[PDB]
DNA sequence: CCGACCCGCATCAGC
DNA sequence: GCTGATGCGT
DNA sequence: GTCGG
């Protein structure tokens, strides 16, 4: 539906959201407000009271009361205070700063460090992961195109099928849902050599190829199973730079590897869906392995897996493909 | 009423 | 020095 | 903050 529909609503429940996130640091209280933002967004009707919005899961009485003082009035007093408010405003903008949390940005702030000025002043005072967010904190909050996630994906594909032609990666994320655009690059990587009861440089091998090659340019963290850094598309040799992107590789076990895709493909309400119906099923759903479950709940030895399919077929559904994992 | 609400890595706190 | 807590991102 | 045992 519209934005213009209750885009007011769904603009006050976010930034609330946003300041119990990283102003009073209640993330519960912050996926509260989400979670209500979001099933406002597709409740398809133009919202006339906060009575009408509590009939909606996730709407409860103080989101009620929000909306009719916010219909009444066309503001939240609290909301507006807080927006007026130096110390608030100041540590909510320095926690978009990747490696900057809640409580970084609550220090920074308690020592006159307020902006990104005086941030690119004290870069003594900053970790290696806050100088990397530093640096790039215009590009990171971009979005990537499709078009540069294929392009993307091809260098990725590519250099790692140069590590090893039985290496097995898949760009998993809203990207491979069919997303028209993403946020960041989630790289899932496998190898038949790995398994649960099974070398500690298969991800340092194709992480090192992507840095040889100049794809990767900075590191945020990288240990035996989980890189997570900076990587950018080459320029055209005459054209603009593109902005540095973020992306992440996890190498996992071949024997957990598609419950792992499908997991990290979603959607999250896809997700949840498919756990409900498996449970009334008698099996139980991680992101690792899919295991039945005895009469009295006693989870037993997991299942073999060695697709997507493996896994529908098993708790007796079709499978769907990534394109209409949307719910 | 009152508890639930979903791990790998860098860094710090304590010993 | 080592072990465990915490911050952070996802 | 919302839900539910
Ligand atoms: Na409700
Ligand atoms: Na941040």
């Amino acid at each position: 539906p519209q934005e213009t529909l209750n885009g007011g609503i769904t603009d006050m429940l976010t930034e609330l959201a946003n300041f119990e996130k990283n102003v009073s640091q209640a993330i519960h209280k912050y996926n509260a407000y989400r979670k209500a933002a979001s099933v406002i967004a597709k409740y398809p009707h133009k919202i006339k009271s906060g009575a009408e919005a509590k009939k909606l899961p996730g709407v409860g009485t103080k989101i009620a009361e929000k909306i009719d003082e916010f219909l009444a009035t066309g503001k939240l007093r609290k909301l507006e205070k807080i927006r007026q408010d130096d110390t608030s405003s100041s540590i909510n903008f320095l926690t978009r700063v990747s490696g900057i949390g809640p409580s970084a940005a609550r220090k920074f702030v308690d020592e006159g460090i307020k902006t990104l000025e005086d941030l690119r002043k004290n870069e003594d005072k900053l970790n290696h992961h806050q100088r990397i967010g530093l640096k790039y904190f215009g590009d990171f909050e971009k979005r990537i195109p499709r078009e540069e996630m294929l392009q993307m994906q091809d260098i990725v594909l590519n250099e790692v099928k140069k590590v090893d032609s039985e290496y097995i990666a898949t760009v998993c994320g809203s990207f491979r849902r069919g997303a028209e655009s993403s946020g960041d690059m989630d790289v899932l990587l496998t190898h038949p050599s790995f398994t649960s009861e099974s070398q500690p440089k298969l991800l340092h091998q194709v992480v090192e190829q992507l840095q040889k090659v100049h794809f990767i340019t900075d590191t945020l963290s990288k240990g035996e199973t989980k890189f997570m850094g900076v990587c950018q598309l080459p320029s055209k040799n005459d054209e603009k730079e593109y902005p540095h992107r973020r992306i992440d590789i996890r190498l996992i076990p071949k024997d957990q590897y598609y419950c792992g895709v499908l997991y990290f493909t979603g959607s999250d309400i896809f997700n949840k869906n498919m756990r409900a119906h498996a449970l009334e099923k008698g099996f139980t759903i991680n992101e690792y392995t899919i295991r039945p479950l005895g009469v009295t709940g006693v989870a037993g030895e997991p299942l073999p897996v060695d697709s997507e399919k493996d896994i529908f077929d098993y708790i007796q559904w079709k499978y769907r493909e990534p394109k209409d994992r949307s719910e």
